[PDB]
Protein backbone atom coordinates (compact mmCIF):
# COMPACT_ATOMS: atom_id res chain seq x y z
CA UNK A 1 0.00 0.00 0.00
CA UNK A 2 3.05 2.22 0.77
CA UNK A 3 4.87 1.21 -2.50
CA UNK A 4 1.97 2.36 -4.84
CA UNK A 5 1.81 5.77 -3.08
CA UNK A 6 5.64 6.02 -3.02
CA UNK A 7 5.91 5.34 -6.76
CA UNK A 8 3.38 8.08 -7.73
CA UNK A 9 5.41 10.69 -5.67
CA UNK A 10 8.63 9.62 -7.51
CA UNK A 11 6.84 9.46 -10.94
CA UNK A 12 5.81 13.11 -10.54
CA UNK A 13 9.34 14.00 -9.24
CA UNK A 14 10.78 12.52 -12.55
CA UNK A 15 8.32 14.34 -14.90
CA UNK A 16 8.71 17.63 -12.94
CA UNK A 17 12.49 17.48 -13.52
CA UNK A 18 12.32 16.36 -17.20
CA UNK A 19 9.58 18.83 -18.40
CA UNK A 20 11.06 21.59 -16.20
CA UNK A 21 14.64 21.29 -17.52
CA UNK A 22 13.36 20.69 -21.07
CA UNK A 23 11.46 24.04 -20.97
CA UNK A 24 14.62 25.80 -19.64
CA UNK A 25 16.96 24.41 -22.38
CA UNK A 26 14.20 24.91 -25.09
CA UNK A 27 13.88 28.62 -24.09
CA UNK A 28 17.67 29.35 -24.29
CA UNK A 29 17.94 27.24 -27.55
CA UNK A 30 15.21 29.41 -29.27
CA UNK A 31 14.95 32.86 -27.55
CA UNK A 32 17.49 35.49 -28.64
CA UNK A 33 17.64 37.57 -25.37
CA UNK A 34 18.10 34.30 -23.41
CA UNK A 35 21.32 33.40 -25.32
CA UNK A 36 23.90 34.83 -22.87
CA UNK A 37 27.17 33.63 -21.24
CA UNK A 38 25.44 33.26 -17.77
CA UNK A 39 22.44 31.49 -19.39
CA UNK A 40 24.91 29.17 -21.21
CA UNK A 41 26.19 27.89 -17.85
CA UNK A 42 22.49 27.69 -16.74
CA UNK A 43 21.99 25.34 -19.83
CA UNK A 44 24.96 23.23 -18.55
CA UNK A 45 23.34 22.66 -15.10
CA UNK A 46 19.76 22.27 -16.54
CA UNK A 47 21.41 19.59 -18.83
CA UNK A 48 22.97 17.84 -15.76
CA UNK A 49 19.52 18.01 -14.09
CA UNK A 50 17.80 16.52 -17.20
CA UNK A 51 20.44 13.65 -17.42
CA UNK A 52 19.74 13.24 -13.66
CA UNK A 53 15.95 13.21 -14.27
CA UNK A 54 16.23 10.66 -17.15
CA UNK A 55 19.21 8.31 -16.45
CA UNK A 56 19.55 8.65 -12.66
CA UNK A 57 16.22 9.45 -10.83
CA UNK A 58 14.19 6.79 -12.87
CA UNK A 59 16.73 3.98 -12.21
CA UNK A 60 17.15 5.11 -8.55
CA UNK A 61 13.34 4.94 -7.93
CA UNK A 62 13.26 1.35 -9.30
CA UNK A 63 16.16 0.24 -7.01
CA UNK A 64 13.97 1.41 -4.05
CA UNK A 65 10.37 0.27 -4.98
CA UNK A 66 11.69 -3.25 -5.98
CA UNK A 67 14.42 -3.08 -3.21
CA UNK A 68 16.76 -4.80 -5.77
CA UNK A 69 18.85 -4.11 -8.92
CA UNK A 70 17.30 -5.56 -12.07
CA UNK A 71 19.67 -3.87 -14.62
CA UNK A 72 22.95 -5.87 -14.13
CA UNK A 73 26.36 -4.97 -12.65
CA UNK A 74 27.38 -3.07 -15.88
CA UNK A 75 24.53 -0.50 -15.76
CA UNK A 76 25.10 -0.38 -11.96
CA UNK A 77 28.71 0.94 -12.44
CA UNK A 78 27.53 3.13 -15.35
CA UNK A 79 24.40 4.46 -13.48
CA UNK A 80 26.50 5.48 -10.44
CA UNK A 81 29.18 7.02 -12.81
CA UNK A 82 26.47 9.20 -14.54
CA UNK A 83 24.94 10.20 -11.15
CA UNK A 84 28.38 11.18 -9.69
CA UNK A 85 29.18 13.12 -12.96
CA UNK A 86 25.78 15.02 -12.79
CA UNK A 87 26.35 16.00 -9.11
CA UNK A 88 30.09 16.94 -9.77
CA UNK A 89 29.25 18.86 -13.03
CA UNK A 90 26.34 20.82 -11.38
CA UNK A 91 28.37 22.35 -8.46
CA UNK A 92 31.45 22.98 -10.65
CA UNK A 93 29.07 24.82 -13.09
CA UNK A 94 27.61 26.83 -10.13
CA UNK A 95 31.18 27.61 -8.90
CA UNK A 96 32.03 28.71 -12.52
CA UNK A 97 28.95 31.06 -12.58
CA UNK A 98 30.03 32.34 -9.11
CA UNK A 99 33.60 33.10 -10.39
CA UNK A 100 32.34 34.52 -13.77
CA UNK A 101 29.97 36.76 -11.74
CA UNK A 102 32.89 37.93 -9.55
CA UNK A 103 34.93 38.95 -12.59
CA UNK A 104 31.89 40.56 -14.30
CA UNK A 105 30.94 42.58 -11.17
CA UNK A 106 34.58 43.84 -10.49
CA UNK A 107 35.19 44.74 -14.22
CA UNK A 108 34.06 48.20 -15.55
CA UNK A 109 31.26 46.38 -17.49
CA UNK A 110 29.67 45.69 -13.99
CA UNK A 111 26.93 43.25 -15.25
CA UNK A 112 28.52 41.85 -18.43
CA UNK A 113 30.52 38.59 -18.55
CA UNK A 114 34.06 39.04 -19.84
CA UNK A 115 34.11 35.59 -21.55
CA UNK A 116 32.84 35.42 -25.15
CA UNK A 117 30.22 32.80 -26.12
CA UNK A 118 33.17 30.75 -27.64
CA UNK A 119 35.17 30.67 -24.32
CA UNK A 120 31.97 30.00 -22.27
CA UNK A 121 31.31 26.77 -24.32
CA UNK A 122 34.96 25.63 -23.77
CA UNK A 123 34.55 26.27 -20.01
CA UNK A 124 31.34 24.07 -20.00
CA UNK A 125 33.05 21.45 -22.21
CA UNK A 126 36.16 21.38 -19.92
CA UNK A 127 33.77 21.10 -16.90
CA UNK A 128 31.94 18.07 -18.47
CA UNK A 129 35.26 16.56 -19.80
CA UNK A 130 37.26 16.86 -16.55
CA UNK A 131 34.26 16.06 -14.23
CA UNK A 132 33.55 12.94 -16.39
CA UNK A 133 37.15 11.79 -15.76
CA UNK A 134 36.96 12.32 -11.93
CA UNK A 135 33.60 10.43 -11.97
CA UNK A 136 33.88 7.57 -14.58
CA UNK A 137 37.60 6.61 -14.27
CA UNK A 138 37.65 6.08 -10.41
CA UNK A 139 34.43 3.98 -10.80
CA UNK A 140 35.05 1.90 -14.00
CA UNK A 141 38.69 1.31 -12.80
CA UNK A 142 37.14 0.23 -9.44
CA UNK A 143 39.20 2.63 -7.28
CA UNK A 144 35.89 3.09 -5.34
CA UNK A 145 35.52 -0.64 -4.44
CA UNK A 146 35.83 -1.41 -0.67
CA UNK A 147 37.67 -4.40 0.92
CA UNK A 148 34.98 -5.78 3.34
CA UNK A 149 33.24 -9.10 2.50
CA UNK A 150 29.78 -7.38 2.84
CA UNK A 151 30.72 -5.06 -0.06
CA UNK A 152 32.29 -7.70 -2.35
CA UNK A 153 29.18 -9.95 -1.82
CA UNK A 154 27.28 -6.96 -3.39
CA UNK A 155 30.02 -6.48 -6.10
CA UNK A 156 29.74 -10.12 -7.24
CA UNK A 157 25.90 -10.12 -7.01
CA UNK A 158 23.96 -8.60 -9.95
CA UNK A 159 20.86 -7.97 -7.68
CA UNK A 160 22.84 -5.36 -5.66
CA UNK A 161 23.72 -1.71 -6.45
CA UNK A 162 24.37 -0.30 -2.93
CA UNK A 163 27.29 2.04 -3.76
CA UNK A 164 29.96 0.87 -1.25
CA UNK A 165 33.07 3.04 -1.01
CA UNK A 166 36.45 2.57 0.64
CA UNK A 167 37.53 5.19 3.25
CA UNK A 168 39.92 6.97 0.79
CA UNK A 169 37.59 7.37 -2.28
CA UNK A 170 34.66 8.53 -0.05
CA UNK A 171 36.81 11.46 1.30
CA UNK A 172 38.64 12.37 -1.99
CA UNK A 173 35.65 12.33 -4.41
CA UNK A 174 33.57 14.30 -1.80
CA UNK A 175 36.29 16.99 -1.43
CA UNK A 176 37.26 17.52 -5.12
CA UNK A 177 33.67 17.03 -6.53
CA UNK A 178 31.50 18.90 -3.99
CA UNK A 179 33.34 20.48 -1.03
CA UNK A 180 36.15 22.33 -3.02
CA UNK A 181 33.76 24.09 -5.52
CA UNK A 182 31.18 24.77 -2.70
CA UNK A 183 33.81 26.52 -0.50
CA UNK A 184 35.04 28.63 -3.49
CA UNK A 185 31.45 29.23 -4.93
CA UNK A 186 30.12 30.54 -1.56
CA UNK A 187 33.30 32.57 -0.65
CA UNK A 188 33.35 34.11 -4.22
CA UNK A 189 29.51 34.58 -4.51
CA UNK A 190 29.44 36.28 -1.10
CA UNK A 191 31.81 38.80 -2.84
CA UNK A 192 29.55 39.23 -5.99
CA UNK A 193 26.75 40.33 -3.64
CA UNK A 194 29.27 42.44 -1.58
CA UNK A 195 30.70 44.22 -4.70
CA UNK A 196 27.21 44.96 -6.14
CA UNK A 197 25.89 46.64 -2.95
CA UNK A 198 29.17 48.69 -2.43
CA UNK A 199 29.43 49.84 -6.14
CA UNK A 200 25.75 51.02 -6.00
CA UNK A 201 25.72 54.71 -7.05
CA UNK A 202 23.26 57.64 -7.48
CA UNK A 203 22.58 56.65 -11.13
CA UNK A 204 21.43 53.16 -10.11
CA UNK A 205 19.69 54.51 -6.94
CA UNK A 206 17.56 56.86 -9.12
CA UNK A 207 17.01 54.21 -11.87
CA UNK A 208 15.55 52.15 -9.00
CA UNK A 209 13.40 55.06 -7.63
CA UNK A 210 12.29 56.79 -10.92
CA UNK A 211 12.30 53.67 -13.16
CA UNK A 212 12.77 53.68 -16.96
CA UNK A 213 10.17 54.33 -19.69
CA UNK A 214 11.24 55.43 -23.21
CA UNK A 215 7.79 57.06 -23.97
CA UNK A 216 6.07 60.08 -22.31
CA UNK A 217 4.09 58.98 -19.20
CA UNK A 218 2.17 60.71 -16.38
CA UNK A 219 4.29 61.21 -13.20
CA UNK A 220 3.17 60.42 -9.60
CA UNK A 221 2.20 64.15 -9.38
CA UNK A 222 0.60 64.10 -12.90
CA UNK A 223 3.05 65.96 -15.18
CA UNK A 224 4.51 64.61 -18.50
CA UNK A 225 7.74 62.61 -17.81
CA UNK A 226 10.21 60.47 -19.89
CA UNK A 227 13.34 58.30 -19.32
CA UNK A 228 14.39 58.24 -15.67
CA UNK A 229 12.09 60.75 -13.90
CA UNK A 230 12.89 63.58 -16.36
CA UNK A 231 9.98 66.09 -16.11
CA UNK A 232 9.28 67.28 -19.69
CA UNK A 233 6.67 69.92 -18.62
CA UNK A 234 3.81 70.47 -16.09
CA UNK A 235 1.51 71.32 -19.10
CA UNK A 236 -1.57 69.09 -19.71
CA UNK A 237 -1.04 69.26 -23.53
CA UNK A 238 0.72 66.29 -25.22
CA UNK A 239 1.70 68.77 -28.00
CA UNK A 240 3.38 70.92 -25.24
CA UNK A 241 5.18 67.75 -23.95
CA UNK A 242 6.27 66.47 -27.44
CA UNK A 243 7.66 70.00 -28.19
CA UNK A 244 10.01 70.06 -25.12
CA UNK A 245 11.22 66.50 -25.97
CA UNK A 246 12.08 67.33 -29.68
CA UNK A 247 14.10 70.37 -28.41
CA UNK A 248 15.84 68.53 -25.48
CA UNK A 249 16.95 65.62 -27.76
CA UNK A 250 17.48 67.59 -31.00
CA UNK A 251 15.57 65.30 -33.41
CA UNK A 252 12.01 64.27 -34.44
CA UNK A 253 11.34 61.95 -31.44
CA UNK A 254 7.49 61.57 -31.97
CA UNK A 255 7.08 60.84 -28.21
CA UNK A 256 9.73 58.02 -28.10
CA UNK A 257 13.51 58.08 -27.19
CA UNK A 258 16.37 55.48 -27.08
CA UNK A 259 18.27 54.01 -24.06
CA UNK A 260 21.33 56.11 -25.13
CA UNK A 261 19.15 59.27 -25.57
CA UNK A 262 17.49 58.82 -22.12
CA UNK A 263 20.92 58.11 -20.48
CA UNK A 264 22.29 61.41 -21.93
CA UNK A 265 19.27 63.26 -20.38
CA UNK A 266 19.63 61.49 -17.00
CA UNK A 267 23.44 62.29 -16.78
CA UNK A 268 22.42 65.98 -17.36
CA UNK A 269 19.55 65.96 -14.71
CA UNK A 270 21.83 64.35 -12.04
CA UNK A 271 24.65 66.90 -12.81
CA UNK A 272 22.11 69.77 -12.53
CA UNK A 273 20.70 68.22 -9.24
CA UNK A 274 24.26 68.31 -7.74
CA UNK A 275 24.78 71.88 -9.16
CA UNK A 276 21.41 72.99 -7.69
CA UNK A 277 22.70 71.99 -4.22
CA UNK A 278 26.15 73.68 -4.55
CA UNK A 279 24.39 76.96 -5.58
CA UNK A 280 21.73 76.72 -2.78
CA UNK A 281 23.28 78.07 0.48
CA UNK A 282 20.79 75.98 2.58
CA UNK A 283 21.63 72.55 1.08
CA UNK A 284 25.40 73.17 0.32
CA UNK A 285 26.61 72.96 4.04
CA UNK A 286 24.48 69.78 4.59
CA UNK A 287 26.02 68.31 1.33
CA UNK A 288 29.47 68.85 2.95
CA UNK A 289 28.44 67.15 6.31
CA UNK A 290 26.96 64.09 4.51
CA UNK A 291 29.14 61.09 3.52
CA UNK A 292 29.28 59.52 -0.02
CA UNK A 293 26.13 57.32 0.53
CA UNK A 294 24.04 60.03 2.31
CA UNK A 295 25.13 62.64 -0.35
CA UNK A 296 23.34 60.48 -2.96
CA UNK A 297 20.25 60.45 -0.61
CA UNK A 298 20.12 64.30 -0.62
CA UNK A 299 20.73 64.42 -4.44
CA UNK A 300 17.81 61.89 -4.65
CA UNK A 301 15.48 64.40 -2.87
CA UNK A 302 16.70 67.43 -4.88
CA UNK A 303 16.36 65.38 -8.16
CA UNK A 304 12.73 64.50 -7.29
CA UNK A 305 11.30 67.67 -5.59
CA UNK A 306 13.93 70.31 -6.44
CA UNK A 307 16.55 72.58 -4.74
CA UNK A 308 13.72 74.85 -3.43
CA UNK A 309 11.45 71.97 -2.32
CA UNK A 310 14.17 70.18 -0.26
CA UNK A 311 15.40 73.55 1.24
CA UNK A 312 11.86 73.65 2.78
CA UNK A 313 12.87 70.80 5.18
CA UNK A 314 14.45 73.49 7.48
CA UNK A 315 14.30 71.18 10.60
CA UNK A 316 15.38 67.95 8.78
CA UNK A 317 18.38 69.43 6.91
CA UNK A 318 19.50 70.91 10.27
CA UNK A 319 19.29 67.47 12.09
CA UNK A 320 21.06 65.95 9.01
CA UNK A 321 23.93 68.48 9.41
CA UNK A 322 24.31 67.61 13.18
CA UNK A 323 24.79 63.89 12.13
CA UNK A 324 21.45 63.15 14.01
CA UNK A 325 20.08 60.72 11.37
CA UNK A 326 17.24 59.18 13.44
CA UNK A 327 16.17 62.64 14.72
CA UNK A 328 16.00 63.78 11.03
CA UNK A 329 14.29 60.51 9.97
CA UNK A 330 11.12 61.18 12.09
CA UNK A 331 10.83 64.78 10.66
CA UNK A 332 11.51 63.55 7.04
CA UNK A 333 8.71 60.91 7.39
CA UNK A 334 6.09 63.38 8.78
CA UNK A 335 6.42 65.21 5.42
CA UNK A 336 3.94 65.53 2.49
CA UNK A 337 6.85 64.09 0.34
CA UNK A 338 6.77 60.86 2.40
CA UNK A 339 2.97 60.63 2.01
CA UNK A 340 3.02 61.30 -1.81
CA UNK A 341 5.82 58.71 -2.51
CA UNK A 342 5.95 56.39 0.56
CA UNK A 343 7.84 53.54 -1.24
CA UNK A 344 10.68 55.89 -2.41
CA UNK A 345 10.73 58.06 0.77
CA UNK A 346 11.05 54.82 2.81
CA UNK A 347 14.25 54.07 0.74
CA UNK A 348 15.68 57.66 0.75
CA UNK A 349 15.23 58.16 4.58
CA UNK A 350 16.64 54.65 5.39
CA UNK A 351 19.79 55.49 3.31
CA UNK A 352 19.91 58.71 5.45
CA UNK A 353 19.53 56.67 8.68
CA UNK A 354 21.92 53.80 7.85
CA UNK A 355 24.42 55.53 5.51
CA UNK A 356 24.46 52.26 3.50
CA UNK A 357 22.65 50.93 0.40
CA UNK A 358 20.65 48.62 2.83
CA UNK A 359 17.40 50.18 1.44
CA UNK A 360 18.39 49.50 -2.25
CA UNK A 361 19.27 45.79 -1.49
CA UNK A 362 18.57 43.67 -4.68
CA UNK A 363 16.43 46.45 -6.13
CA UNK A 364 18.19 47.02 -9.51
CA UNK A 365 17.07 44.60 -12.34
CA UNK A 366 20.74 43.47 -12.73
CA UNK A 367 20.85 42.74 -8.91
CA UNK A 368 17.63 40.56 -8.90
CA UNK A 369 19.56 38.53 -11.54
CA UNK A 370 22.40 38.07 -8.94
CA UNK A 371 19.82 37.11 -6.26
CA UNK A 372 18.31 34.52 -8.69
CA UNK A 373 21.82 32.97 -9.37
CA UNK A 374 22.31 33.32 -5.62
CA UNK A 375 19.12 31.26 -4.84
CA UNK A 376 20.05 28.46 -7.40
CA UNK A 377 23.51 28.10 -5.70
CA UNK A 378 22.13 28.31 -2.14
CA UNK A 379 19.14 25.97 -2.72
CA UNK A 380 21.60 23.40 -4.26
CA UNK A 381 23.64 23.48 -0.96
CA UNK A 382 20.40 23.10 1.11
CA UNK A 383 19.67 19.86 -0.76
CA UNK A 384 23.16 18.25 -1.32
CA UNK A 385 25.16 19.40 1.79
CA UNK A 386 23.03 17.29 4.32
CA UNK A 387 23.72 14.22 2.10
CA UNK A 388 27.49 15.02 1.82
CA UNK A 389 27.88 15.85 5.56
CA UNK A 390 26.29 12.42 6.44
CA UNK A 391 28.36 10.90 3.55
CA UNK A 392 31.71 12.22 4.91
CA UNK A 393 30.55 11.53 8.58
CA UNK A 394 29.81 7.84 7.92
CA UNK A 395 33.40 7.40 6.57
CA UNK A 396 34.59 8.14 10.22
CA UNK A 397 31.86 5.91 11.92
CA UNK A 398 29.70 3.50 9.91
CA UNK A 399 26.98 2.51 12.47
CA UNK A 400 24.85 5.67 13.11
CA UNK A 401 22.26 6.66 10.36
CA UNK A 402 22.75 3.58 7.99
CA UNK A 403 20.92 3.11 4.54
CA UNK A 404 17.39 4.45 5.45
CA UNK A 405 18.66 8.03 6.06
CA UNK A 406 21.41 8.07 3.33
CA UNK A 407 18.85 7.41 0.54
CA UNK A 408 16.42 10.10 1.86
CA UNK A 409 19.16 12.79 1.97
CA UNK A 410 20.23 11.59 -1.52
CA UNK A 411 16.62 12.17 -2.73
CA UNK A 412 16.62 15.71 -1.16
CA UNK A 413 19.60 16.16 -3.48
CA UNK A 414 17.72 14.46 -6.38
CA UNK A 415 14.63 16.73 -5.96
CA UNK A 416 17.06 19.76 -6.41
CA UNK A 417 17.31 18.74 -10.12
CA UNK A 418 13.67 19.90 -10.53
CA UNK A 419 13.72 23.11 -8.38
CA UNK A 420 16.10 25.22 -10.59
CA UNK A 421 13.44 25.50 -13.44
CA UNK A 422 10.98 26.99 -10.86
CA UNK A 423 13.57 29.57 -9.65
CA UNK A 424 14.16 30.73 -13.29
CA UNK A 425 10.49 31.88 -13.15
CA UNK A 426 11.81 34.87 -11.05
CA UNK A 427 13.64 36.30 -14.14
CA UNK A 428 11.17 38.21 -16.41
CA UNK A 429 13.20 37.18 -19.52
CA UNK A 430 12.51 33.44 -18.67
CA UNK A 431 8.95 34.14 -17.34
CA UNK A 432 8.07 35.57 -20.79
CA UNK A 433 9.93 32.68 -22.56
CA UNK A 434 8.10 29.99 -20.53
CA UNK A 435 4.54 31.44 -21.04
CA UNK A 436 5.31 31.61 -24.81
CA UNK A 437 6.38 27.92 -25.02
CA UNK A 438 3.43 26.73 -22.82
CA UNK A 439 0.97 28.96 -24.86
CA UNK A 440 -0.47 31.07 -21.96
C1 LIG B 1 25.47 11.15 -20.61
C2 LIG B 1 26.76 11.94 -20.81
C3 LIG B 1 27.93 11.00 -21.05
C4 LIG B 1 26.62 12.91 -21.98
C5 LIG B 1 26.91 14.34 -21.54
C6 LIG B 1 25.99 15.30 -22.29
C7 LIG B 1 26.73 16.36 -23.12
C8 LIG B 1 26.74 15.90 -24.58
C9 LIG B 1 26.13 17.79 -22.98
C10 LIG B 1 25.49 18.09 -21.61
C11 LIG B 1 25.74 19.56 -21.31
C12 LIG B 1 26.10 20.08 -22.70
C13 LIG B 1 26.51 21.55 -22.85
C14 LIG B 1 25.46 22.47 -22.21
C15 LIG B 1 25.82 23.91 -22.49
C16 LIG B 1 26.14 24.29 -23.75
C17 LIG B 1 25.59 25.64 -24.18
C18 LIG B 1 25.09 25.55 -25.62
O1 LIG B 1 24.58 26.82 -26.04
C19 LIG B 1 26.25 25.10 -26.51
C20 LIG B 1 26.71 23.68 -26.14
C21 LIG B 1 27.02 23.39 -24.65
C22 LIG B 1 28.49 23.76 -24.41
C23 LIG B 1 26.69 21.89 -24.35
C24 LIG B 1 27.66 20.86 -24.99
C25 LIG B 1 27.25 19.39 -24.76
C26 LIG B 1 27.04 19.02 -23.27
C27 LIG B 1 28.43 18.92 -22.59
C1 LIG C 1 21.23 17.44 -24.28
C2 LIG C 1 22.10 18.54 -24.87
C3 LIG C 1 21.43 19.18 -26.08
C4 LIG C 1 21.04 20.62 -25.78
C5 LIG C 1 21.79 21.60 -26.69
C6 LIG C 1 21.46 23.05 -26.38
O1 LIG C 1 21.18 23.38 -25.24
O2 LIG C 1 21.49 23.98 -27.36
C7 LIG C 1 21.72 25.38 -27.11
C8 LIG C 1 22.02 26.17 -28.39
O3 LIG C 1 23.26 25.74 -28.98
C9 LIG C 1 22.05 27.66 -28.04
O4 LIG C 1 22.92 28.37 -28.94
C1 LIG D 1 13.92 28.12 -1.01
C2 LIG D 1 14.98 28.98 -0.33
C3 LIG D 1 16.26 29.02 -1.15
C4 LIG D 1 17.41 29.56 -0.30
C5 LIG D 1 18.46 30.23 -1.19
C6 LIG D 1 19.40 31.13 -0.39
O1 LIG D 1 20.07 30.66 0.53
O2 LIG D 1 19.51 32.44 -0.69
C7 LIG D 1 20.71 32.99 -1.26
C8 LIG D 1 20.79 34.51 -1.11
O3 LIG D 1 20.36 34.94 0.19
C9 LIG D 1 19.96 35.21 -2.18
O4 LIG D 1 20.00 36.62 -1.96
C1 LIG E 1 23.07 6.47 -5.31
C2 LIG E 1 24.45 7.07 -5.53
C3 LIG E 1 25.05 6.46 -6.80
N1 LIG E 1 24.32 8.51 -5.70
C4 LIG E 1 25.02 9.24 -4.65
C5 LIG E 1 25.10 10.74 -4.94
O1 LIG E 1 23.99 11.22 -5.65
C6 LIG E 1 26.37 11.09 -5.69
O2 LIG E 1 27.09 11.94 -4.84
C7 LIG E 1 28.43 12.17 -5.21
C8 LIG E 1 28.73 13.19 -6.11
C9 LIG E 1 30.06 13.48 -6.43
C10 LIG E 1 31.09 12.76 -5.84
C11 LIG E 1 30.80 11.75 -4.90
N2 LIG E 1 31.63 10.92 -4.18
C12 LIG E 1 30.85 10.11 -3.39
C13 LIG E 1 31.20 9.07 -2.50
C14 LIG E 1 30.19 8.38 -1.83
C15 LIG E 1 28.85 8.71 -2.06
C16 LIG E 1 28.51 9.74 -2.93
C17 LIG E 1 29.53 10.43 -3.62
C18 LIG E 1 29.49 11.45 -4.57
Amino acid sequence: VWVVGMGIVMSLIVLAIVFGNVLVITAIAKFERLQTVTNYFITSLACADLVMGLAVVPFGAAHILMKMWTFGNFWCEFWTSIDVLCVTASIWTLCVIAVDRYFAITSPFKYQSLLTKNKARVIILMVWIVSGLTSFLPIQMHWYRATHQEAINCYAEETCCDFFTNQAYAIASSIVSFYVPLVIMVFVYSRVFQEAKRQLNIFEMLRIDEGLRLKIYKDTEGYYTIGIGHLLTKSPSLNAAKSELDKAIGRNTNGVITKDEAEKLFNQDVDAAVRGILRNAKLKPVYDSLDAVRRAALINMVFQMGETGVAGFTNSLRMLQQKRWDEAAVNLAKSRWYNQTPNRAKRVITTFRTGTWDAYKFCLKEHKALKTLGIIMGTFTLCWLPFFIVNIVHVIQDNLIRKEVYILLNWIGYVNSGFNPLIYCRSPDFRIAFQELLCL
